[PDB]
């Protein structure tokens, strides 16, 4: 599957794709505003993620540090990124079908859209100022807006025993953006694509 990976923000981002134990494609690039990095994804990939690093260095060999979505200080992405990350999360090729979400559930850095490019569905958007908006407890200082379970580790926001309710913190994500996860048990806005689709993810759309 192809995802083509595009930076609308008028600030570069370093894209990163994992499924959390391997990078996909090279894992990571540099993108500078208005640039587009097209991604070939394996069929059957299972619990993919696309997020946006900001304010990156690397050095020659590809190490260094972002102030939001560091994976273990690589450029090429191996694992998943440190929060705050908004997150284009994906499945694909399960019995047939694609599953497509945004989630704010490790937070969010940077506004994006998740649509398909080819027929069969609609896609998810998340581009609401929810770094402008954040609650005060929830601010990152190194950037972004964390969510609850990165500020506080309870139970309650981490959902650990499977047992968990929506929040204040998890109601202010659901409100700027209804159509992402905004804790782990809220009710679904996953999209079932047709199996093999391919996709656009795109940095700040509006």
């Amino acid at each position: 599957a192809t995802f083509e990976i595009v930076n609308r923000c008028s600030y570069t981002v370093w894209a990163a794709a994992s499924k959390g134990d391997a990078a996909l494609d090279a894992g990571g690039r540099q993108l500078n505003s208005g640039e587009s990095w097209t991604i070939n994804v394996e069929p059957g990939t299972n619990g993919g993620k696309i997020w946006a690093r900001t304010d990156c260095y690397f050095d020659d060999s590809g190490s260094g540090i972002c102030k939001t979505g560091d994976c273990g200080g690589l450029l090429r992405c191996k694992r998943f990124g440190r929060p705050p990350t908004t997150l284009a999360e994906f499945s694909l090729n399960q019995y047939g079908k694609d599953y497509i979400d945004i989630s704010n559930i490790k937070g969010f850095n940077v506004p994006m859209n998740f649509s398909p490019t080819t027929r069969g569905c609609r896609g998810v958007r998340c581009a609401a100022d929810i770094v402008g908006q954040c609650p005060a407890k929830l601010k990152a200082p190194g950037g972004g807006c964390n969510d609850a379970c990165t500020v506080f580790q309870t139970s309650e926001y981490c959902c650990t025993t499977g047992k968990c309710g929506p929040t204040e913190y998890s109601r202010f994500f659901k409100r700027l953006c209804p159509d992402a996860f905004s804790y782990v048990l809220d009710k679904p806005t996953t999209v079932t694509c047709p199996g093999s689709s391919n996709y656009r993810v795109t940095f700040c759309p509006t």
